[PDB]
């Protein structure tokens, strides 16, 4: 309450604001690991709940984008097993979730997709390449279609 | 230097950890768009310094999981283009960037595999359907080989 008082304020709020500056800097070189602790005081309870919830937030969207990096690990893999064939390998969704989850799943049905056409095209056909010429192969939608008539062309052609 | 001076110093520094806790807070509202502005003091510049570089991060980490948001919605919109037939519809790379656009490509390259794969066998297979019996299904590796096989089977029928 005299000089040495007000000087000594000083001295303390200027630390509060070093630990505050601290924090904030473990925050922005990803160390949401330590809780800020208790405000030092009524005047920086909110600022701490500010800090906290800045956390919390800091914290998910880290996940999120760890989730996206092991996302493009998995579609990387796919590719690298699909091109040498091996087009049973699928992104692993259930390693991931949220966002990337569902982005993996429509990526390996996505494919499913494509390949569900070519086992019927390896069929429908292995049967006509013995004898066999009764199966047609499914109607297909847009330019999938040709696929459709070019196996039908090959089926008249077999047939007589 | 008196008490009034003490208190003051108290209502000023209260002040200051006011707004800092208002800025985080607009930080964990999504509202990067503000400055901090000056810091108040000496006392508080490197506060300041870690509350812009812990914008510049918030800003950033936000950008990548919007590309994030787009990439699922590309997706999305390929595999309904997909499954209609319209096969050379693609998630548009070009509007995104990063990470997300790596996975995009990776996803267009993908399926582009797959579709070529096809593109082959509806080929090679219309020539079989109207008399040319010349051309060859590509080796193809791993389980891929059916396809490549199944199409050599009816080849030999067809011959002869
Ligand atoms: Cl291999
Ligand atoms: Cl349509």
């Amino acid at each position: 309450g005299s000089h040495m008082g007000l000087f000594n304020a000083h001295a303390v709020a200027q630390q509060r604001a070093d630990r505050i500056a601290t924090l904030l800097q473990s925050f922005a070189d990803g160390q949401l690991d330590t809780a800020g602790g208790e405000a030092p005081a009524p005047g920086y309870e909110r600022l701490y709940d500010s800090l906290r919830a800045l956390q919390r937030q800091l914290r998910e969207q880290r996940a999120e984008l760890q989730q996206v990096e092991s996302l493009e690990a998995g579609l990387a893999e796919m590719s690298r097993q699909h091109e040498a064939g091996w087009i049973d390998q699928t992104i692993p969704a259930e390693r991931l979730e949220g966002r990337a989850a569902r982005i993996a799943k429509g990526v390996n049905e996505l494919v499913a997709a494509h390949i569900a056409v070519k086992m019927k095209v390896v069929s429908v056909v292995t049967a006509y390449g013995q004898g066999n010429f009764e199966p047609l192969m499914d109607r297909l939608p847009g330019k999938k279609a040709q696929i459709t008539e070019a196996i039908d062309g090959v089926r008249e052609r077999l047939r007589g």
